[PDB]
Formats: structure tokens, sequence, C-alpha cells
């Protein structure tokens, strides 16, 4: 058998909000985070805008000197790894630091850091490359420094699965409890690509909207006039922790961790099949692992990165899976708001929809405007919808056909 | 129920040879794969050498077309990956291939093709940024891409522990099967971090060895003259098969999995304490994890990286588990033969310590003319030492205190 698995505590910050609650708000006004990229020259690049965290205040978290040995993604994660934490209120001690762990992993890593590096590099030789280079631009460092901070001895680790790292972490680190390596783990992704090499990697393969006169309106899922991904920015962790753990301390539980799937594509590199064939076999093993009926899912936050295929593949997965419920249940991007965080996308989605359980409501699908052939889903289209959820699954589909899917459940 | 975990397949690109006997033989022979550097120009930088992979050919594995969109670190980690899945007699089939998935990963991905695109970015402009930069260059695409190559529809994922990263992937494959999620899994890790990016932040940091007029000396674990790690390039990969199914389809079967453990110092970003704490904690986790007594362990392949601070902490770890058995078991360090392959490490040296099983033989420690104070074991000086071998252990530390620890026994 396996142990219960219970999410006690939340930490973001995203596009919308530097934490949970202001995002949330943000989610269920129906607001964009998308806005035209300060503080860099991106003249010469067919994408200008994105998804920034706005005002962040790293000096809340870390010494002006702990930051400055750490990448922004770093610095993002441990933002929210310690509101996660804080949020908990879970105490570490001598008697329980060997059962709490960390899985935080990142999509791309210290893209800015390597970037400002190379210019040191190109410009003066290696000589002038921090000494902190390695150390605080590493993907496994979120977990790394989390644990020292905080004196967790359990598992730490960090998964890097692209797009769907978030959604993996989170699984990941669940199975750690469920089967008993450790009793709390805080789990997530946070991400920090926009720099000349995040824009111009990205959009010299054309994946990225170019809809720069009007940024808001560029993340459409499944919207006829959608032309790819926003490329965003930020983190989400959640605090993971036995269910017989959470009672004895009293902790305040969101919701329980009831299903977790992978699969793999085998397909191609960077496109979805057509029939989101993996997506589909990817929630049938979530649900299939939570010992539920498709029937009994009420809320999907799609992946919805207002790409072509990416966007089609999954209304066709939603329909093969659950049949005569595909429209009842009802299906959101979140990524019409916040644009795509790839290796966060899948924490701040978790994240959405544990809220979407405790709040009774639908997150919209904003810009779509003119839904696709097709795509005739309920897609919460331009504003939030009160309904019942008792069963939210949360679905990421990355570079390399790698699929993940959490199941959540209203706990009482 | 928790099933058991055989080894059945192994394949290698190591500084010793372009597969695994070719390396063994190295090996086994106390030959060191440590050379000057010929694939840049390093005049400026305080170390010039390394181990590099010498004479790969690409095209024994993929068409030079799709061969050209991929980092060194993904085309070393698909050659292994190739390697193991032909040494392992496995047939992909439609009954199967949901079965079968991956997990390689990487300490730090595709910083040449990061670095040679950042000099595009920089002397040329962001329409000079390869298409293929992102999917050519993050850590999951050799999970990806072989999954792609073989048809492989399990678990697919990466994990990017630092230098534990190959030794933790084994380990979660191994619970991946263990637990029912998959029967297969193809695990290890790929490095080639060995660009100026690489040689500079490791040479900011002065974490390698400056050894550049006599490099094949460089590499000394637990020597008194040891001044830091020598930088290394391959990539290691085992298939990891639930035994029943193993025994089913009459497969070769190596050795079996037996213990997996990790922990986290939760100490310095960088720094292993000097008493091993941490290190001691995941190798008991490991051994408890087998049902082993402690003095059942003949043979330990450590993490053994010529640094003055790791080499002493990993013998007071091996004395605090193993007390006086820690007299009586045989320890050494490959990496005085093949350098530091960094997320590549534990998957090469799990390979070394299976090996180790099959042929009874512990692999010598080369360049151990002084022991330093304090590493009075067994460390298999100079010569390869023939030996009654059941349990093999191989140890991995890396940054952000993150350790792992794989047990490995016979199989009869
Ligand atoms: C004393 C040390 N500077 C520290 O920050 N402790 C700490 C942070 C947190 C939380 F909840 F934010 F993660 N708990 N405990």
């Amino acid at each position: 058998s396996r142990r219960r698995v219970v999410i006690t505590g939340m930490g973001m910050l995203s596009p919308l909000g530097l934490d949970v609650p202001s995002s949330w708000e943000g989610i269920l006004a129906g607001r964009s985070g998308i806005a035209p990229i300060e503080h860099m020259d991106l003249s010469a690049y067919s994408t200008r805008f994105g998804g920034s965290v706005k005002g962040f205040n790293v000096e809340e978290y870390l010494s002006a000197k702990e930051a400055r040995k750490l990448d922004l993604f770093i610095q993002y994660g441990l933002a929210a790894s310690f509101q996660a934490v804080r949020d908990s209120g879970l105490e570490v001690t001598d008697a329980n630091r060997e059962r709490i762990g960390v899985s935080m992993g990142s999509g791309i890593g210290g893209l800015t850091n390597i970037e400002n590096n190379c210019r040191s590099l190109f410009e003066q030789g290696p000589r002038r490359i921090s000494p902190f280079f390695v150390p605080g631009s590493i993907i496994n460092m979120v977990s790394g420094f989390l644990s020292i901070h905080l004196g967790l001895q359990g598992p730490n680790y960090a998964l890097t699965t692209a797009q769907t790292t978030g959604t993996h972490s989170i699984g990941m680190a669940a199975r750690n409890i469920a089967y008993g390596e450790a009793d709390v783990m805080v789990a997530g992704g946070s991400e920090m690509a926009a720099c000349g090499l995040g824009l111009g990697g990205f959009g010299a393969a054309r994946a990225l909207s170019t809809r720069n006169d009007e940024p808001t309106r560029a993340s459409r899922p499944w919207d006829r006039d959608r032309d790819g991904f926003v490329l965003s920015d930020g983190s989400g962790a959640l605090v993971l922790e036995e269910l017989e753990h959470a009672r004895a301390r009293g902790a305040r539980i969101y919701a329980e961790l009831v299903g977790f799937g992978m699969s793999g594509d085998a397909f191609h590199m960077t496109a979805p099949p057509e029939d989101g064939a993996g997506a589909a076999r990817c929630m049938k093993n979530a649900l299939r692992d939570a010992g539920l009926d498709p029937r009994q899912v009420d809320y999907i936050n799609a992946h919805g990165t207002s790409t072509p295929a990416g966007d089609i593949a999954e209304i066709a997965a939603v329909k093969s899976v659950f049949g005569e419920h595909a429209h009842a249940l009802s299906m959101s991007s979140t990524k019409s708001m916040t644009g795509h965080l790839l290796g966060a996308a899948g924490a701040v989605e978790a994240i959405f929809s544990v809220l979407a359980l405790r709040d009774q409501v639908a997150p919209p699908t904003i810009n779509l405007d003119n839904p696709d052939e097709g795509c005739d889903l309920d897609l919460v289209a331009h504003e939030a919808k009160p309904r019942k959820i008792d069963v939210a699954l949360s679905n990421s589909f990355g570079f390399g056909g790698t699929n993940g899917t959490l199941v959540f459940r209203r706990f009482a």
C-alpha cells in the first residue's frame, strides 16, 4: 500500500503577482501579466514582450551578498520555496529534518548568468568569470540552497523536463512521500529565460507569438488567430506532506494529491502528435493511479500554450480520455493570462488547480474570441466560472514528448 | 509490492574508450585518459587538460543531419543509451513500449552549444541563433531523442543534481521499476562541459588541478599532493529491468541493484563537511534499503574527486559507516584514471561497480604515491586487486550537498 499526500503550503512568483493570493486574484479577474520586456534592447528580435516578474525584492529572502551569487531563476525558486514553507507552518527539528526534502527544478536554468559570463569571457578572457558561476547557475541549486538554509536532510534533487518540469517535480516528490522515503517535500520549479538566448532561441524556432502590437492578446489558447506561446518568468512551490503527519501537527490542508501520470509521446522533438495520443495515455495513467474514472474529473488546467498543434492535440486527448464526459468538465489555460513559465508552468498551474478546488471556480481562458475547428469543449472563455469541482487535473506536455499529469481532489 | 531490479545492458563513452569493454580494459590496466585538451585554445586558462572522448564517431549512431542539431552531451548520452539497449538484447514492441522509459541526466548540459550561440548573439545578433538552440541544448533531450528513436513511451524524464546526477538517475529509475511505474528503464548521465565557460568557471572557483605539465598525474585521490579535480567528458547508460521480466525473456543479468540512498548535507553550496556526515547518512540509507549488514560490503567505488576536502570527508564517512570493517573492504577512485565526468561520473562508476562484480576485481586508485593523513584504508593503490566481491557500493556527492549511493550485488 501507499500513504496519502496532501498540500499544506504554497508559494509563487508570477507575471500576475509576487505571491499566491495576488497571482490568484489576477487569474480570477482575467488579468494579463504580459507586457513589452524592459531594460533590454530587443530591437533586432521578432518578439519584444513576455511575462516578467514585476518588483521582486530578493532582499526579503536573502542578503544582497548571497543574492549576488545566484541566477534569477534560483532567486525565484527560493522565493517560492520560502513562501511555501512559511505558508505550511512546518517546524523543522532534529527529530524530522532527515524526513524533509526538496525537488525544485527548471527547464532552461541559468541563461541570464551564462549570458553575462559569456560577455566577460569573450571581451576579457576566463579570469573575469565569477568564482560562483557554476554553483550560482546550475539547476539543482534551488534544492541545494533551500536545504542548506532550512537544514533539510531528506531527498535533495532537481528535475529538468523542459515545459513538464514543475508537474514532474511535484509528482515525483509525492511518490517520495507515498512510498515512505520522506514525510515532507518542497516541490515545484522556477524559470527566468528572458535573455537574448531565450527570446532569441525560441524566436529562431519561430515558436513565439510575434503579436508585438497587443502583448496582452498574444496568448490565446484554442483561438483560431493564435501564433505561438508567450515566454514568462517566475516560480511555484508546494509543500507536500504525508496526511497523518499533517493531521498530527494540525496543518491547514488545501487539497489532496491523489494521482500522478507520466508518459512519453516518442513522436517529435518539439511538436506533439496531432491526436495527442501521449497526453491521453498520461491522463489515463494519472486517473488509474488515483483509482478514479474519467467521469469523476471536474476541472482541467490545460497545458494550453497557444501553439497551433499543441492546443488542438490537447482537445483530441481530452475527447479521447473523457468521451461522453468531455463537455461536462471545464478546461482552461491560465497561460492565456500568465504566459508560459516553461519549467515553472506546471508548478504555478498545480497551485491554480488547488485554488480552483478551494474556491469552487474554473479560471478563464482569456482571449478565446473565436474557438478554432473542433475546440468546442467548455474552455471557460473570457470569464471565471463558479462550479462544483471535486477533482482537478493539471497537464504539462513538453519538448521531447515528455508528459505529466497531476490529479488533485478536495480533502475532508 | 516492491519488485527486484537487475542490470541487463550497459553503454559508455569515457576518456578511456568508445564503449564499455575498451574503457574497462583501461581501468584494469591503470591507464590514464587525461591529456592536454586539443579542441580549443586554453593558453589564457589555469587548467589546459582534461579527460576528452577520443575519436567519437557520431555517425556510428545518428545521421550527420540529426547529429549537427545536438550538443555533444546529447550525442554522448545517445551513444551510451544505444549501446546499453543493444547490449540488453531487449526488443521494443507495441506490447512493451509503454512499459520502457528513460532517465538520462546531466550536471550542466549543453554549455558548448549555449556558449557558441551566445558568441553568435553578441557578435552577429539574435537572427544568427540556431533554430535548434533549445531542443539541441536542454538536458531532458537525451531522454527525449532516445524515446523518439526507439519508441519508448514509458516514464521520460531527466535529473540534474550536479556531480550526483548519474547515481540519482540510476537509483530513481530503479524505484520506477520497483514500484511498478515501468518494467524497463534506460538510466545514466552524460556530460561535455569542456568549453571556455566550463573550464573557466571551475577555474574561477580554483576547484581544478593545475598540474598542466603532467596531466596523467593530476587526478590523485587521497594523495597528499592532490590539488583539485580533473574535468572529464562522456556518458554511461544502464538498462534496468524488473527481475521476472528479465528472467521471462532469458536476459543476461550482470548484477542486481539492491539499494539506493539519498541524503542532503545541508552544509555548504560547494564544500563537503570534513566529517562526511551527509555521505554517511546516504550510505546508511542505501545499506538499510538493501537489507544488508555493512560487513557484506566488499568494494566501494568512491566519489574520490582528488579535492583536498572531498577525499578526506569520504574516508571519514566510510569509517563512520563501516567501523572496523572499513579496514577489510576495498575502496578505489576510478576518477584517478577517468577524471571527473560530473553528471556522468555516477553512471560510468555504476558500470565499473557492476564489472567489479562480474570480474571479481577492485580497480586501482592510480597516482596514490603518498596517502594523506588518515587515508589508511585499502584504497587499491597503483594496481587492480583481484578479490571476492559480493556487494559493491558506488557513491556520488555534489554541489548543493546532494548525495547518492547505489548498492549492487552478484545475481545467481
Ligand atoms: C534563520 C534563517 N535566516 C531563516 O530564514 N529561517 C527560516 C525561513 C523560513 C521560511 F518559512 F520562510 F521558509 N523558516 N525559517
